[PDB]
Parts: C-alpha cells; sequence; structure tokens
C-alpha cells in the first residue's frame, strides 16, 4: 500500500494553504497518500466544507469534535488559542490516530509550528513526528535560537537597545520580532517557548522558503548541530494556478502592469482614521488600484460617520465621494477578493500587503513589486527582510504616532507605480519570479529537497 502521511494544521486557513500544496505534491510526484486531521473549535463554514470536499483523490481529511473556549478571556492571543485548541483535541486525535495505524502505513505525522504537543501521540504509535513551518526561514530560525535567547536576556525585547542577532539572518530589533514575543508575561510567549524547546524532538522541519530568497537562514538551518532537526526548504507552497467579484473583468479593463492591488489581510485591521488616510493616499497617488476593503476597527468622531459608527459594511467608512470620485481609476471590493488571481493578472503592477508569508510568496511567484505594511504576528520581521534584504518591497513611514499621512501614501504607491525607486524593487521581484519557477523545476533545489524528505519517509517501510 502507499506510504501514509497524516497531517495537523493548526486552525486558520493561512496554514491549511501551504500545508495542502505539500500534500499535492508528495502525492503527485511521490505518490503519497495523506490524511488531514482538523481540529475545530466550531462549525465550519459553507466554504471550508468546499474546499475540503474538492481535496485531490489521494488526500482525505478527519475533522476532531469541536473543542471549548469558554473558560478563555477575551483578550487572549491567537498563539494561546492555537497551542490549547491541540491540548485540548488530544483525546480525540489519539482515537483517529490509532484507527489510520491499523489500517495505513503510516511513516510521518506532520504539525504544524504550534502543534509539537501532538508529539506524544505520534511517539506512543512508533510514528516519526515532523514540522511544517508554513513561514519564513527567517522566522523558523527565530524559533529555534529562542529557548537560548530567552536566556541571554530577560527583559522586554523592545527595550532591548541593540538589534538581535538571529543565526544566519539580517539584524533585526526587538520591537519588530513576531507579535507572541513582544509580551514575555503573556501566555502566548510561554506557549511560544514550549514548542519551541520541544523542536528537538521532530525528526524533521519541513521549510516553505527558498534558498534565493532565504540563503543566510537556510544556510544557518541547514548546519548540523546535536539537538537541532534537519530543515528541508521546500518552498514557494502557493496555490499555483494555471468571478462573482467582478475583479477579473475590471482588471480585463486595464493597461498592463497599472493596477496596485491592496489587501490588509484577512484578520488585519486600521484605525478608521489610517483607513481614511489610505483612501486619501490612493486617490492623491494618482493611480490604479484594486482594494479589498475589510471594517476599520474603530470610528472616527467626525459627523459624517456618525450614522454608521456600528456598521458592519467596510464601504461605509471611506471619505464620502471617494467612490464616485474613483469609480473610473480604482475598483474597491469588500472583504474578499480572488487574490491568486489578481496577483496573477498582467494588469498588476503592485501589492500593498500586509507582508502575511502566503500573501508574499503568491506576489513573488507572480513577479510583483510590494509596499510593505506590516501589522501583525510575524510580519514585521517579514517586512524587513522584503524590503532591507530581499530588496522587494517599499515601505512607507509613519509619523510618532505610527500615522502613515495621504502624503507619504500617495508618495510610495507612486514610487512602487511610476518613481525611480520602484524600479529596483520590480526589476529585483523579477528575478525572484524566476527563482521560484527554477527551485520547483525537475532539478530544483525544493524540488530535490523534497525528494530527499519522501525518500527518508519511504525507506521506513
Ligand atoms: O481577500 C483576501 C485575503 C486573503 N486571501 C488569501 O489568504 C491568504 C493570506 O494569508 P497570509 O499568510 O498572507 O496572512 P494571514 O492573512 O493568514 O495572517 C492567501 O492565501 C491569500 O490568497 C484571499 O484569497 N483573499
Amino acid at each position: 500500500e502507499n506510504p501514509h502521511i497524516v497531517i495537523l494544521p493548526s486552525p486558520g486557513m493561512g496554514h491549511l494553504i501551504p500545508l495542502v500544496e505539500f500534500s499535492k505534491r508528495l502525492i503527485s510526484q511521490h505518490q503519497f497518500s495523506v490524511t488531514l486531521i482538523l481540529p475545530t473549535d466550531g462549525p465550519i463554514s459553507n466554504s471550508q466544507k468546499s474546499f475540503l470536499n474538492s481535496l485531490p483523490s489521494c488526500m482525505d481529511y478527519h475533522l476532531l469534535p469541536p473543542v471549548n473556549f469558554d473558560d478563555l478571556p477575551l483578550d487572549v492571543k491567537i498563539e494561546t488559542r492555537i497551542s490549547l485548541t491541540v491540548t485540548r483535541s488530544l483525546s480525540s486525535l489519539r482515537e483517529v490516530f490509532k484507527t489510520l495505524v491499523d489500517s495505513k502505513k503510516v511513516v510521518a505525522f506532520v504539525v504544524d509550528l504550534f502543534g509539537t504537543d501532538a508529539f506524544d501521540v505520534a511517539i506512543d504509535f512508533n510514528v516519526s513526528p515532523y514540522i511544517f513551518f508554513p513561514s519564513t526561514a527567517m522566522a523558523l530560525s527565530l524559533f529555534l535560537y529562542l529557548p537560548k535567547l530567552d536566556a541571554t536576556v530577560s527583559c522586554e525585547y523592545r527595550d532591548l537597545p541593540d538589534p538581535i542577532q538571529i543565526p544566519g539572518c539580517i539584524p533585526i530589533h526587538g520591537k519588530d520580532l513576531l507579535d507572541p514575543v513582544q509580551d514575555r508575561k503573556n501566555e502566548a510567549y510561554r506557549w511560544l517557548l514550549h514548542h519551541s524547546k520541544r523542536y528537538r524532538m521532530a525528526e524533521g522541519v519541513v521549510s516553505n522558503s527558498f534558498k534565493e530568497l532565504e540563503g543566510g537562514p537556510i544556510k544557518a538551518l541547514q548546519e548540523e548541530e546535536p539537538g537541532k532537526p534537519p530543515v528541508y526548504p521546500v518552498g514557494p507552497l502557493i496555490q499555483m494556478d494555471s468571478d462573482g467579484s467582478g475583479c477579473l473583468t475590471w482588471l480585463d479593463e486595464q493597461p498592463r502592469g497599472s493596477v496596485l492591488y491592496v489587501s490588509y489581510g484577512s484578520g488585519g485591521t486600521l484605525s478608521h482614521e489610517q483607513l481614511i488616510e489610505v483612501a486619501s493616499g490612493l486617490e492623491m497617488s494618482e493611480q490604479r488600484f484594486l482594494w479589498v476593503i475589510r471594517c476599520p476597527n474603530d470610528t472616527v468622531a467626525n459627523a459624517t460617520y456618525f450614522n454608521v459608527q456600528d456598521s458592519t459594511n467596510p464601504l461605509d467608512f471611506l471619505p464620502k465621494g471617494f467612490l464616485e470620485r474613483t469609480k473610473g481609476l480604482g475598483l474597491v471590493v469588500p472583504n474578499w477578493a480572488p487574490q491568486a488571481q489578481i496577483l496573477s493578472h498582467g494588469s498588476t503592477g503592485g501589492f500593498l500587503t500586509h507582508c502575511g508569508w502566503n500573501s508574499t510568496l503568491e506576489s513573488v511567484v507572480h513577479g510583483v513589486p510590494l509596499i510593505a505594511w506590516p501589522l501583525y504576528a510575524e510580519q514585521k520581521m517579514n517586512a524587513v527582510m522584503l524590503t532591507e534584504d530581499i530588496k522587494v518591497a517599499l515601505r512607507p513611514k509613519a509619523n510618532e504616532n505610527g500615522l502613515v499621512g495621504r502624503l507619504e501614501i500617495a508618495k510610495v504607491v507612486k514610487g512602487l507605480m511610476e518613481g525611480e525607486e520602484g524600479k529596483g524593487v520590480r526589476t529585483r521581484m523579477r528575478d525572484l519570479k524566476d527563482a521560484a519557477a527554477k527551485v520547483l523545476s525537475q532539478d530544483g533545489s525544493s524540488t530535490k529537497a523534497l525528494a530527499e524528505l519522501a525518500t527518508k519517509l519511504k525507506n521506513k517501510v
């Protein structure tokens, strides 16, 4: 029977997308079969049910019974929620894992960055545990480095005067480290230390990056050390392609490389004030834009938005007349857009992104230069390497209070689409687009790393 792999994503579609591509390439290139075990905290949406019921043939899934979070404070950090989703699911995971081991030749149990507590079931059934790291190699280096870092400094990382030196990475200031390490007293940092200390138990770590993108970190990560698992960089793992919003029909009416795509992520929120400056900044830029807009996290006190203070329609928070005035140049789509297809469209010449790694990789595979606007999670770390190391992103400056003025926005937008500053990022992003195609080619470095992993796992049966 085929060598079988069991995969446990952490809650969140952002983690699921890259894991499904990893499975698809293991199935197509090395004749694996895959089971996706999904913890839940409630009912799944209809869109999720469709995505799951349209998975490839040799890939099935099993949904665990929902965990209850009524005890968690409303201020609970997501990393705490994710971690607790695994521990509170271990009983039902154990039952499901039993049946798989009885019926299939299970050669590996792949968890993601916050699933180390599922190692105990893997060990109990004599299945090699693996970690899929859905983010950057720099972030992966930081995880492996964190037990040492945590012991070298006890103050909050923001208060460190000098930049933190992660092995093999560009120096980065503590204030730019990922969110769950910004408050060392929060359960989120404790959970992160818990998992990172347990990365040594993994037989391997799959990294969603490639060498042309992060040669420094990957080189440091692959240097052997006792207690350090081997690292397989197999990226870019993105849903690579070959419309109820009418986005793509609109893009068909625009010239080539002329539209700035704007998305602040699925969870990214701006202050209403900041949202106003973004809308106004896009108008002052005089460029074409496609903006997937979501509601702001608060409302400005101006009377113009007194009747929509409680509105859930994102379009109600725009400056009055903004849509009328920009109808020819800009398309504003509310809440969700066909991103992958938008970044593949030839009329897209730029992407103002929150620097989520899946969005970043999709933009890299399609060669779309970036304006980096990090918001949460590890996005500030990603912005730094994108702006200062890889140099494929422009970054607007904010005032003392973190407000990016309409003028700075208009400047960076024009800078990316027309200005001298955007010439180099566009060029370097095209070189990375070609690099992404090389590493995923027949003899590419990421295709070979996946084959190295596939060989090790098949040699267990
Ligand atoms: O309007 C949107 C926003 C996001 N995405 C998809 O959601 C993922 C973005 O996740 P990322 O890792 O960039 O950061 P996150 O939003 O998960 O924090 C990518 O697959 C995008 O294509 C999308 O299709 N439409």
